[PDB]
């Protein structure tokens, strides 16, 4: 068609190896200029939030209204210095409270819960507050995009009101009744450098696109590509149009 033309187009701008994949419960598609990148496991980085609060949720370590107070030892952004629930932690991307989740999880807990569903390799070592951010945890885009999508379904093996609660803290905009859900990453202690722009697109029509771009990172780059990226994909694509 032309329509991929004009999506591949726009990776033909972008200096950097990256592939964005589709799931919209039947088949895959993969875009990009390294489409190899799909079927290859990166670390989740920050994405990994998504699993975080649903182990947490699910396993009665958090509520979604519970407070996670700063503790006054500033973090890395200034933005990061005050009192956040998970789902205000989710959308500031506040690692500190993420760890603080994985602490209270606890390694024993995460690790089966991670078996349990089935989450990348299902690896986290010895350091249960950071085997996401600098490995051995790692997963592909086609894992990434079938996990979110479930998500979007309920279908995940979580309480339904629990995957509802970390849906609803991925929300991101609507355009007249078609609902954006996305989670950012970029896993900066590892060599290459991974970003990561998951999500998923709601009809009001009931049916659901999942995406995932994956792509190279390099020290400096723009950290809006990542988003800028994938919502004009998704308008070439005609799954979530531009106003
Ligand atoms: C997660 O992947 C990553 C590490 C520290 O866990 C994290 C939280 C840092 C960044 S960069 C920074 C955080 N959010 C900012 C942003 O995107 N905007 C629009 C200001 C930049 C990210 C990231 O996803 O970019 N994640």
């Amino acid at each position: 068609s032309i329509i991929d033309q004009n999506v591949q187009a726009l990776f033909n701008e972008i200096s950097a190896d990256a592939v964005f994949v589709t799931y919209d419960g039947q088949n895959i598609k993969k875009y990009g200029t390294h489409l190899d990148r799909a079927k290859t496991a990166y670390i989740p980085a920050s994405t990994f939030k998504i699993a975080n609060a649903l182990i947490g949720l699910e396993n009665h370590k958090a509520t979604s209204t519970e407070i996670f107070k700063w503790d006054g030892k500033p973090r890395f952004f200034k933005a990061w210095d005050k009192d956040f629930t998970l789902g205000e932690a989710m959308q500031a991307s506040t690692v500190p409270v993420y760890q603080e989740l994985a602490r209270r999880i606890g390694p024993s807990l995460m690790q089966s819960e991670l078996q349990r569903i089935g989450y990348g390799n299902m690896q986290i070592g010895t350091e249960v507050d950071q085997f996401w951010l600098k490995g051995p945890l790692t997963i592909t885009p086609i894992q990434e995009v079938k996990f979110v999508y479930d998500l979007a379904q309920g279908q995940l093996p979580f309480k339904p009101e629990v995957q509802q609660q970390v849906k609803e803290m991925l929300y991101v905009e609507r355009r007249g009744e078609n609902r954006l859900y996305a989670k950012s990453g970029w896993g900066m202690a590892v060599d290459p450098q991974v970003g990561w722009y998951v999500g998923f697109v709601e009809k009001a029509d009931g049916q659901v696109v999942a995406f995932a771009l994956n792509m190279q990172m390099k020290a400096g780059d723009d950290i809006a590509l990542r988003k800028q990226l994938s919502l004009d994909v998704l308008d070439k694509l005609g799954v979530f149009h531009y106003l």
